[PDB]
RNA sequence: GGAAAUUAGGUGCGCUUGGCGUUUUAGAGCUAGAAAUAGCAAGUUAAAAUAAGGCUAGUCCGUUAUCAACUUGAAAAAGUG
DNA sequence: CAATCTCAGCCAAGCGCACCTAATTTCC
DNA sequence: TGAGATTG
């Protein structure tokens, strides 16, 4: 009999084996290999212990630039093609000097000047073109017939990088606020704006922050405020989003976007709301944006050429060589001796490492601003340099806001230009057009033909894929409907019908009637409630749910059951506030197709149904055009131009089949027939589909993955994953050790963004409008900070009080949790607040007091329409509002503590029990051998501090272990005492089960001193009251669990894992001699070319054989760690000998060869161990099994800060020289297995230093002490504050003759290779 | 233990795109001097590569998951204390 | 050799589906 | 945290 205790964590497996005396057995195993020893004794304990899983984010983020690559290549390999014949007759060879333009001269086959192939003319061509945009930008303009190799070289350009594809449509740039004003003026008659003098260029298109630019028009309009009308409007034509509730007296926030689909709508929202008068306001908005949006990057005037992106980027070029030229002089005369150090030295930040070295612009920026300050004629660079704005490049890293359609237009014009002398630029125009514009749909993916994982694209035609024949040859129709229905739920139902459309007319008809057929109503006479009848809740969709998009409880009484039923006073039950259900799709329509008739005619259903199946199906506005076109003659133009808008995304649960399909055989009603109208039953969805007396059931019935394939599609992070099948992995190793009996029970536990805070503190201060970023900036690393981080989310006020809290102070103020954490365990952003004193959240009892919500309810909430708190928040913060905490919130928070409710650690539970359980019994029940018992880490955690089985995570990894076994333990004493607690342990009033889950455990412990003032005592023998079989004796069960822990030797595991990924570091460094760098192409030798360092040994491999020694190259024996790096991989496993003799090796003893992947262990003497790191390195390999007294002492004496307290005290002040021994402990495992004593002495040293410090400080430091001598890679630590750097072990030469360990996944089974005796 | 709806917040898998960076080459450096060097001038741009590569030859695929040893099997797998 | 210093590809956009958690109404 | 290079 016995059972086993599993801790599953992101980066370990505990385990352990107990009897039913709660002992860990032990038992000799057998040794295998050719060594002196036989068998070992191992006790049935320990922990795997693995690097985590990855997700497969990143390599699906490589895999996305490669096919980037592959196709922008293309793109070039197009444009080539087209000009091919042509070029030939210029210049033969200038496509291969483009091709070979990165080789060395000796290496090249043309001539070295890509261009032109001589010098004269390659140095006149940059003499006349400084960069590829004067080029661009000549012959968008000029008239004259200009070199095909020119031409090619602007046009792929403009191909290569080719800006971006988030505006929708055509772009025209053209260089109307005098309008808009007049007509604001016009439309305000009585209250007019004066414009004049207003140079409305000048303050929109100003480098300035937008919040800013609205103050500055502002300024120029007195009499108008930056929150009236105008002002809110001008962030239109600018691209904020502000709300205009205020300026039309309106009750519900109306805010608008240009550049957002949603716009014209949502102007026709405000509209209908203000009025139509209100047409040319917005519409001369829109006007005057249209010739300033693209002001951000075009900063010339679209009179005096067609080309004003490359005309910017040549204003750029042309300020940078005036300010160059004037900061040369002036640091000339001002400070000379900076002048070699900001001109020459590539290592400074100064204009030589930012040409030449690596100085971003922002380094060379922070650089130059005090050169700057400190010299006189600077003013004019100081505003550049604050405006980011001088000595600029013009490829730099805020290009990417440059919309495809700019790069389109100066293309298009070349081509305009210049096909007037060429004919194939004539006939191939819109071909080279289509290079530049055409994009893969996202629903589309990957053109492949039979051989990609990932493709679902069809093909009309079995031909070539390119960007001109696109459309005829992909049948873009099947791709983007096999890309939704590949993924899209089916009906669990009906598993052979795809889900309705979340949007679909019957789908909310659906979901209106479940709800509304359980609405119940009394009043007045009425002996009880009664339901609504089918011809009540067709009145009241027709005249509720079908004039308003949403049902107030209110509207209900007074809309419908006083003005049809005439009732005074009703009560409702069934729907609180609102219907939660609603006929929004219903609406929708009704504003596009404008005909109500249309829409209430049954004879319609299959066409509504198909029209939102094909809008929720299809992004493409063409797509959903070309589908909807069997409709046409049933609507206006004008119609057809709406619906085609009207987008849907998601997904139902259920078929149209199921809700409307289907019929129960006696009735002949489908389901949604029943919700409608079931006499006075009014059954629900989930009663029509278990009523036996209907036909429901039996037709679902009738219309209804191995183990890892199982464990990877679980939802939950691929780190907890990897545990999961591990813990598999480690229950089947265990049982076959132990004669492959079953155990009893298996009891589990399951262990429980500086970019990402930054983005929401912007988005939200945004939303409310605030300038405390402008007060006080912020970099995103500080907000990793807790307080700091609070204080942006709540603007800098107290959340608990109407006041500002001052930033300066945030180490007085009060971190606060909303949720008192004594009743539930969240101490995340969602469950804290900043306040000065909590003090001021009211009672520790409860939620914030109603007080507090009274005053702070309005506050909360605009933060809440920021994003700053989350509707979870804004729940909890408001909770005393509606009750506060109640009796049966108290007992669920405390009952949640014990018993496991997440999903994935329930599928853990269902694994291993339906591995465990497979015989079924006279009744076809399930027989329930094991019993798969799952605890939350608090029991365990309670047990551990209750009686002194203290735990320190940083010692070794036993604690892994020693949690699996205590869980073991604690779970099953827990079920012997309490059977019945089976139904919520084992997988398969409000204040009493408050008080009974609170004290579950107390039958641990002798006295207890209840939270009721009163202290209970309990026998030395704990017994089950039934039964009276013996479950826990106090006099002898704690002292085999201290047993338990105090025995040295537990099985730790490191996974060896072969290594995976990229071959190697990234970085493509600069041509050196050294051997070390790897070609980056197959003939790009390093030693020209530069290339790559470090590549990543995938495993090391034994190789016993000889080498060629000096220019005789005789042959000499070796034997050696060879480490077989990523790329080398497969050439290796192909054919290793033909391998190993291409790297020099002869005579290799083959059978010999011995795969080592990462981590492989071997034992040296004196018991010192190693683990591979690589070929070349070592990591340590060893545990110090520090004894339990010195242990638990640590933990007493490092948290320093009942009247239990007093003892711990004294228990420390007597035990003091435990310090002492524990540096000796230290040192003696040191000095046998780490072997790092120039460590160890200025550890000793610092020790001795602090032999003064409190108690609590040298316990605290001592357990970094452990760094030293931890399991696996060297890593630094300190102590106080002298910092030890770490001891690498930069050989693997020694393992070569020492003893090789292969290790079972829980280490009981070991093969053991005495390496001396190879060779 | 489940289901539908509402509200909100997370996570995974997949697709399509934009901008940098880096590397080698091209962009005649000048004057003095035998040279070492010194005094100046100049600098903003481009091509090409962006896992080596592969066969299945596609505008495809190439970094996730999974892995002690031994044995009988090329392989999948199965067995061994 | 050792001891010590040094280094590490990054920033951004849009879209689809599927899960999970946590509160509310109604049910099995 | 493996490993390239420099300093001792
Ligand atoms: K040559
Ligand atoms: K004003
Ligand atoms: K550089
Ligand atoms: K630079
Ligand atoms: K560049
Ligand atoms: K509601
Ligand atoms: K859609
Ligand atoms: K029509
Ligand atoms: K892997
Ligand atoms: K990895
Ligand atoms: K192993
Ligand atoms: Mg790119
Ligand atoms: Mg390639
Ligand atoms: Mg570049």
């Amino acid at each position: 009999k016995y059972s086993i205790g599993l801790a599953i964590g992101t980066n370990s497996v505990g385990w352990a084996v107990i009897t039913d005396e709660y002992k860990v057995p032990s038992k000799k195993f057998k040794v295998l290999g050719n060594t002196d020893r036989h068998s070992i004794k191992k006790n049935l304990i320990g922990a795997l212990l693995f690097d985590s899983g990855e997700t497969a984010e990143a390599t699906r983020l490589k895999r996305t630039a490669r096919r980037r690559y592959t196709r922008r290549k293309n793109r070039i390999l197009y444009l080539q093609e087209i000009f091919s014949n042509e070029m030939a007759k210029v210049d033969d060879s200038f496509f291969h000097r483009l091709e070979e333009s990165f080789l060395v001269e000796e290496d090249k086959k043309h001539e070295r000047h890509p261009i032109f192939g001589n010098i004269v003319d390659e140095v006149a061509y940059h003499e006349k073109y400084p960069t590829i945009y004067h080029l661009r930008k000549k012959l968008v303009d000029s008239t004259d017939k200009a070199d095909l190799r020119l031409i090619y070289l602007a046009l792929a350009h403009m191909i290569k990088f080719r800006g971006h594809f988030l505006i929708e449509g055509d772009l025209n740039p053209d260089n109307l606020f005098i309008q808009l004003v007049q007509t604001y003026n016009q439309l305000f008659e009585e209250n007019p704006i004066n414009a004049s003098g207003v140079d409305a260029k000048a303050i929109l298109s100003a480098r300035l922050s937008k919040s800013r630019r609205l103050e500055n028009l502002i300024a120029q309009l007195p009499g108008e405020k930056k929150n009236g009308l105008f002002g809110n409007l001008i962030a239109l034509s600018l691209g904020l989003t502000p709300n205009f509730k205020s300026n039309f007296d309106l009750a519900e926030d109306a805010k608008l976007q240009l550049s957002k689909d949603t716009y014209d709508d949502d102007l026709d929202n405000l509209l209908a709301q203000i009025g139509d008068q209100y047409a040319d306001l917005f519409l001369a908005a829109k006007n005057l944006s249209d010739a300033i949006l693209l002001s951000d990057i075009l900063r010339v005037n679209t009179e005096i050429t067609k080309a004003p992106l490359s005309a910017s980027m040549i204003k750029r070029y042309d300020e940078h060589h005036q300010d160059l030229t004037l900061l040369k002089a002036l640091v000339r005369q001002q400070l000379p001796e900076k002048y070699k150090e900001i001109f020459f030295d590539q290592s400074k930040n100064g204009y030589a490492g930012y040409i030449d070295g690596g100085a971003s612009q922002e380094e060379f920026y922070k650089f130059i601003k005090p050169i700057l300050e400190k010299m006189d004629g600077t003013e004019e660079l100081l505003v550049k340099l604050n405006r980011e704005d001088l000595l600029r490049k013009q490829r730099t890293f805020d290009n990417g806001s440059i919309p495809h359609q700019i790069h389109l237009g100066e293309l298009h014009a070349i081509l305009r230009r210049q096909e007037d002398f060429y004919p194939f630029l004539k006939d191939n125009r819109e071909k080279i057009e289509k290079i530049l514009t055409f994009r893969i749909p996202y629903y589309v993916g990957p053109l492949a033909r039979g051989n990609s994982r990932f493709a679902w694209m069809t093909r009309k035609s079995e031909e070539t894929i390119t960007p001109w024949n696109f459309e005829e040859v992909v049948d873009k129709g099947a791709s983007a409907q096999s890309f939704i229905e590949r993924m899209t739920n089916f009906d669990k139902n009906l598993p052979n019908e795809k889900v309705l459309p979340k949007h679909s007319l019957l789908y909310e008809y659906f979901t209106v009637y479940n709800e509304l057929t359980k609405v119940k109503y009394v009043t007045e006479g009425m002996r009880k409630p009664a339901f609504l009848s089918g011809e009540q809740k067709k009145a009241i969709v027709d005249l509720l749910f079908k004039t308003n998009r949403k049902v107030t409880v209110k509207q209900l009484k007074e809309d419908y059951f006083k003005k049809i039923e005439e009732f005074d006073s009703v009560e409702i039950s069934g729907v609180e506030d609102r219907f939660n259900a609603s006929l929004g799709t219903y609406h929708d329509l009704l504003k596009i197709i404008k005909d109500k008739d249309f829409l209430d005619n049954e004879e319609n259903e299959d066409i509504l149904e198909d029209i939102v199946l094909t809008l929720t199906l299809f992004e493409d506005r063409e797509m959903i055009e070309e589908r909807l076109k069997t409709y046409a003659h049933l609507f206006d133009d004008k119609v057809m131009k709406q619906l085609k808008r009207r987008r849907y995304t998601g997904w139902g649960r259920l078929s149209r089949k199921l809700i409307n399909g289907i019929r129960d055989k006696q009735s002949g009603k489908t389901i949604l027939d029943f919700l409608k109208s079931d006499g006075f039953a009014n059954r629900n969805f989930m009663q029509l589909i278990h009523d036996d007396s209907l036909t429901f059931k039996e037709d679902i019935q009738k219309a209804q993955d191995s183990l890892h394939e199982h464990i990877a599609n679980l939802a939950g992070s691929p780190a907890i994953k990897k545990g999961i099948l591990q813990t598999v992995k480690v229950v089947d190793e265990l049982v076959k050790v132990m004669g492959r009996h079953k155990p009893e029970n298996i009891v589990i536990e399951m262990a429980r963004n500086s970019r990402e805070r930054m983005k929401r503190i912007e988005e939200g201060i945004k939303e409310l409008g605030s300038q405390i970023l402008k007060e006080h900036p912020v970099e995103n690393t500080q907000l990793q900070n807790e307080k700091l981080y609070l204080y942006y989310l709540q603007n800098g006020r107290d959340m608990y009080v109407d006041q500002e809290l001052d930033i300066n102070r945030l180490s007085d103020y009060d971190v606060d949790a909303i949720v008192p954490q004594s009743f539930l365990k969240d101490d995340s952003i969602d469950n804290k607040v900043l306040t000065r004193s909590d003090k001021n959240r009211g009672k520790s009892d409860n939620v914030p007091s109603e007080e507090v919500v009274k005053k702070m309810k309005n506050y909360w909430r605009q933060l809440l329409n920021a994003k700053l708190i989350t509707q979870r928040k804004f729940d909890n913060l408001t909770k005393a509002e509606r009750g506060g905490l109640s009796e049966l919130d108290k007992a669920g928070f405390i009952k949640r503590q014990l018993v496991e409710t997440r999903q994935i650690t329930k599928h853990v539970a269902q694994i291993l029990d339906s591995r465990m359980n497979t015989k079924y019994d006279e009744n076809d029940k399930l027989i329930r051998e094991v019993k798969v018992i799952t605890l939350k880490s608090k029991l365990v955690s309670d047990f551990r501090k209750d009686f002194q089985f203290y735990k320190v995570r940083e010692i070794n990894n036993y604690h892994h272990a020693h949690d699996a076994y205590l869980n073991a333990v604690v779970g099953t004493a827990l079920i012997k005492k309490y059977p019945k607690l089976e139904s919520e342990f084992v997988y398969g009033k409000a204040t009493a089960k408050y008080f009974f889950y609170s004290n579950i455990m107390n039958f641990f412990k002798t006295e207890i001193t209840l939270a009721n003032g009163e202290i209970r005592k309990r026998p030395l023998i704990e017994t089950n009251g039934e039964t009276g079989e013996i479950v826990w004796d106090k006099g002898r069960d704690f002292a085999t669990v201290r047993k338990v822990l105090s025995m040295p030797q537990v099985n730790i595991v490191k996974k060896t894992e072969v290594q995976t990924g990229g071959f190697s570091k990234e970085s493509i460094l600069p041509k050196r001699n050294s051997d070390k760098l790897i070609a980056r192409k197959k003939d790009w030798d390093p030693k020209k070319y530069g290339g790559f360092v470090s590549p990543t040994v995938a495993y090391s491999v034994l190789v016993v054989a000889k080498v060629e020694k000096g220019k005789s190259k005789k042959l000499k024996s070796v034997k050696e760690l060879l480490g077989i790096t990523i790329m080398e991989r497969s050439s290796f496993e192909k054919n290793p000998i033909d391998f190993l003799e291409a790297k020099g090796y002869k005579e290799v003893k083959k059978d010999l060869i011995i795969k080592l992947p990462k981590y492989s262990l071997f034992e040296l003497e004196n018991g010192r161990k190693r683990m591979l790191a690589s070929a070349g390195e070592l990591q340590k390999g060893n545990e110090l099994a520090l004894p339990s007294k010195y242990v638990n002492f640590l933990y007493l004496a490092s948290h320093y800060e009942p009247e239990d307290n007093e003892q711990k005290q004294l228990f420390v002040e007597q035990h003091k020289h435990y310090l002492d021994e524990i540096i000796e402990q230290i040192s003696e495992f040191s000095k046998r297995v780490i072997l790092a004593d120039a460590n160890l002495d200025k550890v000793l040293s610092a020790y001795n230093k602090h032999r003064d410090k409190p108690i609590r400080e040298q316990a605290e430091n001592i357990i970094h002490l452990f760094t030293l001598t931890n399991l696996g890679a060297p890593a630094a630590f300190k102590y106080f504050d002298t910092t030890i750097d770490r001891k690498q072990y930069r050989s693997t030469k020694e393992v070569l003759d020492a003893t090789l360990i292969h290790q079972s996944i829980t280490g009981l089974y070991e093969t053991r290779i005495d390496l001396s005796q190879l060779g």
